[PDB]
């Protein structure tokens, strides 16, 4: 088959622009021996792209996950019609051993997305679950400060905090955000680009101050947020989002003085740390809290394949209410 | 009775200048029932002293640790002669009810000197002790990085890291200092000021990483050292002296995509967490090493109350080899 493959022609500079990204068409080889050939349905584009393009050499295909299906077979295990998750890149097709292939959850329903794999019962929700609930550590009835909160993680995390009978309080880049995690159960939501006093705001948020601190962010955003962490106030480390795309240097660290008398943990971590049963259990009750209601879901599709990198831009810009989805 | 005390005359602006202190002669109130006079004997300054004195208004009295001896008593479990920790600040006498007070170690032998108390098997080896064992948790093997490693703090980790069998590597800011470290038994020393590249230095110290941080001094010294940090390895935030006395804004702070990927554990403290019985223990096992030479100590004592601001600037400014203490 004919493959369509999106690639780096110059490396960032500040924000991505259209200028950065070539269309580039090739033919694939013909499979081998326990090889099957996957189509792509769902790709996803992620914050994590900005960093990963950095290690790219120019011409490389841009990096990501994708939900594919068996389109041509010759491994028995994964026969035509299989779903998988694979990670190939930003391209329409690819030839996979099996190896590196991922089946759905055995229990996946129809009536759920199957782009829900690259979200909430994905990636994006595995890294909510872990960072809040092993790396925070929220044991219930705590106030967690959780920013880019209507985004893929963040979304995640406030929904486990209120199910584990929190307090959330949430930062997002827009209205339309705003009023979507109200509608979510968000104890405080408001949005960090048009607050009059950003320090003012958390303090009303919680005037005790925040038990835990799921960053996705950081930068000077974070540096507020530490002046209001409680003691032994703990902070997992996600993204820092807010400094991929910048041109300058970057902003003061956190404050040691504070970090200090408040004696505070923080943490970061990857969500590829965790795999094997703990794994497994995590997805199952990502899946299950979907199902029952407890974790709601958003999408923002976008059609066309050589749209991804306008999907990837609005997505770093804030600009998709929804985990951001290219559908093939 | 008749005291001495120096009081912050204007808040400090960079380092301290003489200026910024001032002497005041007053006389005492008499004993109550259940009080006690005490007289100084030594008295001690510290680092921590830079940060603590931006929190008091002007004309207060300095704040400080001192060993001292009971004078007058209508306290019963404190006789006249009984020496104790106390905290009244940068003062000859002051009038206490007992319940601010330490009592020595019932072990504590005469042949040493009573200022080791305020420094190797005081506040700071209990740093030192806590920051180390706990914080960090070091278990054997590891591989040790502190800075400002001549210091109260920083010596005394170094020589505990040795005798748990730890690989230590430590930065000072003098060549006397240098020669002092590698008696102790440190595997390796430098002077940072003088090196040409710091992060060169560091890497060939420990081609491997360091699996531990004991951090005092914080700043772009921490930046290059978090580069070169172990995966989940530990930093226990102790201080940061090169920020203390910073009069432009902060530098920048460590690059956050290092921090992720390394899932790096950042745990800050204060040694005042630890009381009772834990406080205890730490302090016997101080003094048991010290007795059996594992722990060497060395003491910079200058004489007269009135040098006290002096002795307090050349210790920001790393003039003192030894832990720097006031003979009254």
């Amino acid at each position: 088959s004919m493959t369509k493959t999106w690639t780096l022609k110059k490396h960032f500079v500040g924000y991505p622009t259209n200028s950065d990204f070539e269309l580039k068409t090739s033919e694939l080889p013909p499979l081998k021996n326990g090889e099957v050939l996957l189509e792509a349905l769902f790709l996803t584009v992620d914050p994590y792209m900005r960093v990963a393009a950095k290690r790219l050499k120019e011409g490389d295909t841009m990096m990501g996950q994708q939900v594919a299906k068996v389109v041509e077979s010759k491994n028995v295990a994964l026969p035509k019609g299989t779903i998988v998750l694979a990670s190939p890149g930003w391209t329409t097709h690819s030839i996979s051993d099996g190896k590196d292939l991922e089946k759905l959850l055995t229990e996946w329903p129809d009536t759920i997305p199957l782009s829900l794999a690259l979200g909430t019962v994905g990636m994006p929700g595995l890294t909510a679950y872990f960072g809040l609930l092993e790396i925070c550590g929220v044991k219930g009835g705590e106030t967690v400060m959780v920013n880019a909160a209507a985004g893929a993680v963040g979304s995640v995390v406030g929904q486990i905090a209120k199910l584990k009978g929190c307090k959330v309080v949430g930062a997002v880049g827009s209205d339309e955000k705003v009023a979507y995690l109200q509608k979510l159960g968000f104890d405080v939501v408001f949005n960090y680009k048009t607050v009059e006093s950003l320090e003012e705001t958390l303090k009303k948020a919680s005037p005790d101050g925040y038990d835990c601190y799921f960053d996705n962010v950081g930068g000077e955003f974070s540096n507020t947020v530490i002046g209001q962490m409680k003691k032994f106030g703990r902070i997992a480390i996600c993204g820092a989002i807010s400094t991929y795309n910048r041109t300058g240097p970057l902003p003061p660290g956190p404050p040691p003085e504070i970090v200090i008398y408040q004696e505070l943990r923080m943490e970061a971590f990857v969500v590829y740390r965790w795999q094997g049963d703990a794994r497994q259990k995590a997805l199952k009750d990502l899946l299950k809290w979907v199902l029952e209601g407890k974790i709601q879901y958003k999408e923002y599709i976008i059609e066309g394949f050589e749209n991804m990198p306008a999907a990837f831009m609005g997505m770093l810009k804030g600009d998709n209410l929804g985990k951001t989805i290219v559908k093939a």
